[PDB]
């Protein structure tokens, strides 16, 4: 017959391991089952005996935990875990990582943004929100992504870490933790200059080396909408403005500080990402490529075209601005 | 009985204070002195009414830990007005230095459980968790400390503006977390850089001078007159020994150095005053050089007599061994 949705067919199993992947085909229970094969595929159910059924209570209960934001939702998870498989797969990681550092990876990558308020931590700070007084200002949004993402592992039907001795798990939650809180874009100078650092002489052995390798590559994932084709990348725009539109209105009406980039009336989609692809992300592709050659074919080459794409784009807007007074 | 006499106001400018003499009431009193007679109250127009409901409000949210109580919050305040007078730091640092200072003094253990971060984290507790490993009781104590003036009627900076206001919190944030013992070797360590060549214009210099005097003033119980230092000594076991029970009692690792099986009030503190106050009092003197009559002297006299007691402490047990 035909089966249920929620059982992969072959084809897209093959579809998931690469970054061309469509992620707005599916609906939650697919993405979960998505996410749910990563698990059993990459061998960490087999090497942390994870439990198959406790393994899908945790996806499920993950899902609830994220927030219908625009753009800060369940599906930005979904993108930011399934580049992490593609990259496992690109760059051969496994060859590289131990199996306990693919599981920081991945799980780190579904957790990283749980109960995201839609609201950065610029807003928190001057808000002065509870999260903002609880974390005493520092990176208060992903200390509370990384507390609700242990809540959650210490509700016992929802921890899949059940199996791993003591010795593991504190490896683990502090590898998790370093990950989680390194996706905090203040931080996105330093952690990139710590990184250009020890790629002078990069060494595979080296644990500190190692971590910041980490910290890049989730890094890298978070932010990798525009690394997809030019059909999935695009509807994540609107998703990201409609998001920070929210936010800048709300900071006018209550009289807090409006940052230019974030404004409605000022940012165009060329001019949300121009900037953003040039200065941030090829960078920090650029960098990943010189251990990793692969990734200039798979992720710098459709940067390239969407940074051009974009550039023409504000070429026109701006020629069309120009003629209604010109 | 209410009110201080002058005396008691001359007296709390030194560090031989006897602060057993004092119930609760007197001792915020002494704390609403040392605002008013630091110019604080002057100089941030604080409402002197809001200072006295902000005291009663931060002694509400201490707890009654053995240790780390209300009495535990006013020493390490009172030692710090001791220093500013000592040092003569008004001198130094501006008044909003001092109002983080004493305001960050006051407020740096608030609701204290009386288990520490290593039960914390190895118990995995609600705190440890929400503060992901990282410092969770001196976040928590922060944490509060601004809950507490988030409240309009406690709020004792009402009348800054935002900008002092954000000066101030960054600066009492610093201060609460350099508490954290975990930090000691780096705090002291990057100090002892600075003093390689000292800058009293240099901001760098001047946080990691005040994470110094806030971390002298938490653990100063030994510089103060045996009379008065004894005591916290046995407040100090207490507290720790009810925690090494539950640690055994839980199945989570205990610590020798709190083992209630092998833990005399000497072996407690020799090591302590050796290795980690007289040293860093030591560093401190450089730049005040009174400090070194004032508070290294009750120090080097503390350390011989708990190594005479340790010596008598070894021969009764000499009498016991079986
Ligand atoms: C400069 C930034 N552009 C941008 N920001 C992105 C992307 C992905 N994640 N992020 C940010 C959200 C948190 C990690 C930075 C992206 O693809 N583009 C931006 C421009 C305009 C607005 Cl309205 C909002 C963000
Ligand atoms: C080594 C330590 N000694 C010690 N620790 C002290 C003192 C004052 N504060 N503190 C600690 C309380 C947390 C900031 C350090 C003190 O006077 N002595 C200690 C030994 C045995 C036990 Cl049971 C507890 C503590
Ligand atoms: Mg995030
Ligand atoms: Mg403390
Ligand atoms: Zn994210
Ligand atoms: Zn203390």
């Amino acid at each position: 017959p035909t089966y249920p949705k929620y059982l992969l067919s072959p084809e897209t199993i093959e579809a998931l391991r690469k970054p061309t992947f469509d992620v707005w085909l599916w609906e939650p229970n697919e993405m979960l089952s998505c996410l749910e094969h990563m698990y059993h595929d990459l061998g960490l159910v087999r090497d942390f005996s994870i439990n198959p059924v406790t393994l899908r209570r945790w996806l499920f209960c993950v899902h609830d935990n994220y927030r219908n934001n625009p753009f800060h939702n369940f599906r930005h998870c979904f993108c930011v875990a399934q580049m992490m498989y593609s990259m496992v797969w690109l760059c051969s990681l496994q060859e590289k990582f131990s199996q306990t550092d693919i599981l920081i990876l991945m799980t780190a990558a579904i957790c990283h943004d749980l109960d995201h308020p839609g609201y950065n931590n610029t807003y928190q700070i001057n808000a002065r929100t509870e999260l903002a007084v609880r974390y005493n200002d520092i990176s208060p949004l992903e200390n509370h992504h990384c507390a609700v993402a242990f809540q959650i592992l210490a509700e016992p039907e929802c921890n899949i870490f059940s199996n791993i001795p003591p010795d593991g798990f504190k490896q683990i939650r502090q590898g998790m933790i370093t990950l989680i809180l390194a996706t905090d874009m203040a931080r996105h100078a330093e952690i990139m200059d710590s990184f250009k650092e020890k790629m002078e002489n990069f060494d595979y052995s080296n644990e500190e080396h190692m971590t910041l390798l980490k910290m890049i590559l989730i890094k890298c994932c978070d932010i990798s909408n525009e690394v997809r084709p030019m059909e999935v990348a695009e509807p994540w725009v609107d998703c990201l403005l409609e998001e920070y539109f929210m936010q800048s209105d709300r900071e006018k009406s209550e009289g807090l500080p409006v940052a230019p980039f974030m404004d409605r009336d000022k940012v165009t989609k060329a001019t949300a990402q121009i900037g953003f692809i040039k200065f941030v992300l090829i960078p920090m592709f650029e960098t990943v490529t010189k251990l990793f050659p692969m990734v200039e074919e798979i992720m710098l080459q459709p940067l390239w075209e969407s940074r051009d794409r974009y550039e023409e784009l504000k070429r026109i807007d701006d020629a069309m601005k120009e003629l209604q007074k010109k």
